[PDB]
């Protein structure tokens, strides 16, 4: 029954996602507001803790109190220069207990300080809800994913997560393993099968490049850019409307936070509309000053805006080629990870540089991962019996 089932779950820095194998077919499971991603954020307020989209939503009135990018600090000490340096762009305190950082935030009138495995436990304690309230049994077996550089403190800590959320881990296995394992790509026989990666979510982009020789996948090269994201594809988007309503209106709407916000998250929702549109349409009442902003905006400005970005992309490819030691002919599988890889743009930056090449994006790229470590935790599972 319940000692039989196994979970797949995706916890990512922005997104966290959860799959099950069952009656031959992957299930990426709905959370209670229909979404099949979550966001990984926990909120701490006067009256309770909140996870996922109702942490997300409340952002703007309470950014002290609100946690998200507990990934960064996962398995790393408070010396480390990257939590030195990330810790500058948080609105949340990172303090130091024994060389371990910990965020400390206002939690019902009091004064709380959790460890990052804490913190990413509250998101996989969510995850293991959204599967218990689809399956109607509890789950606790599970197979958790990480980024093929975590290090073994990075992967320590991400298990300590799971056990403290109650889920008995299987194992944890690299995104771009689990990836590659949705597509059925160590299953194609003998010979070696050269794979690469191209994993570009919210605010990570990560190239990975994969030799499967007979079932047996070994990491041949990792690079890529920690801070590059579908949210700087928003940012620029948000810089070019502030412009706009300059010109229109004779009026700077930058130092009003609320109206950024709100700026913020239509540019988002017009973002995902110019991947199947070539056009989107802002409608926000009142924005500033009582002043409705209702604009468009074409596919093919939106790739001017970004074009630099989107050009960025290449380098950590090529840099990834160079140090696996293969040319782009040498590359069998071309596979796309992270919601951003939607985008038209990107696709056609990619395929032209492996010169015309077919993308294997039929599943979900945001659910991807989740969908291999869900294929993984079934087949884990039936050999634990
Ligand atoms: N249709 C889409 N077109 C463009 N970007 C998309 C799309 N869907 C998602 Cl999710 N994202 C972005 O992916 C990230 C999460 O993986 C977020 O930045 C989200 O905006």
């Amino acid at each position: 029954m319940a000692k039989a089932a196994a979970i797949g779950i995706d916890l990512g820095t922005t997104y966290s996602c959860v799959g099950v194998f069952q009656h031959g077919k992957v299930e990426i499971i709905a959370n209670d507001q229909g979404n099949r991603t979550t966001p990984s954020y926990v909120a701490f307020t006067d009256t309770e803790r909140l996870i996922g989209d109702a942490a997300k939503n409340q952002v703007a009135l309470n950014p002290q109190n609100t946690v998200f990018d507990a990934k960064r600090l996962i398995g790393r000490k408070f010396g480390d220069p990257v939590v030195q340096s990330d810790m500058k762009h948080w609105p949340f305190q990172v303090i130091n207990d024994g060389d371990k950082p910990k965020v400390q935030v206002s939690y019902k009138g009091e004064t709380k300080a959790f460890y990052p495995e804490e913190i990413s436990s509250m998101v996989l304690t969510k995850m293991k809800e959204i599967a218990e309230a689809y399956l109607g049994y509890p789950v606790t077996n599970a197979v958790i994913t990480v980024p093929a550089y975590f290090n073994d403190s990075q992967r320590q800590a991400t298990k300590d997560a799971g056990v403290i959320a109650g889920l008995n881990v299987l194992r944890i296995i690299n995104e771009p393993t689990a990836a590659a394992i949705a597509y059925g790509l160590d299953r194609t026989g003998k010979g070696e099968r050269n794979v690469l990666i191209f994993d570009l979510g919210g605010g990570t982009f990560d190239v990975s490049i994969l030799t499967i020789d007979d079932g047996i996948f070994e990491v041949k090269a990792t690079a890529g850019d920690t801070h590059l994201g579908g949210e700087d594809f928003d940012n620029r988007l948000v810089n070019h409307f502030v412009e706009e309503f300059k010109r229109k209106h004779k009026k700077d709407i930058s130092q009003n936070k609320r109206a950024v916000r709100r700026l913020r998250t239509a540019c988002e929702r017009a973002k995902r509309t110019l991947s199947s549109s070539t056009q989107a349409s802002l409608e926000i009442d009142s924005l500033f000053e009582g002043i409705d902003f209702y604009t468009s905006i074409t596919r093919a400005r939106f790739e001017e805006l970004c074009s630099d970005l989107f050009r960025s992309t290449l380098e950590p490819v090529e840099k990834a080629l160079r140090d696996a030691k293969l040319d782009k002919a040498q590359i069998h599988d071309l596979v796309l990870v992270g919601g951003s890889t939607r985008i038209p743009k990107v696709q056609k930056l990619l395929q032209d540089f492996f010169n015309g090449r077919d993308l294997n994006k039929s599943i979900n790229p945001d659910e991807a991962v989740a969908y291999g470590a869900a294929v993984q935790a079934a087949i884990l599972i039936k050999s634990t019996r």
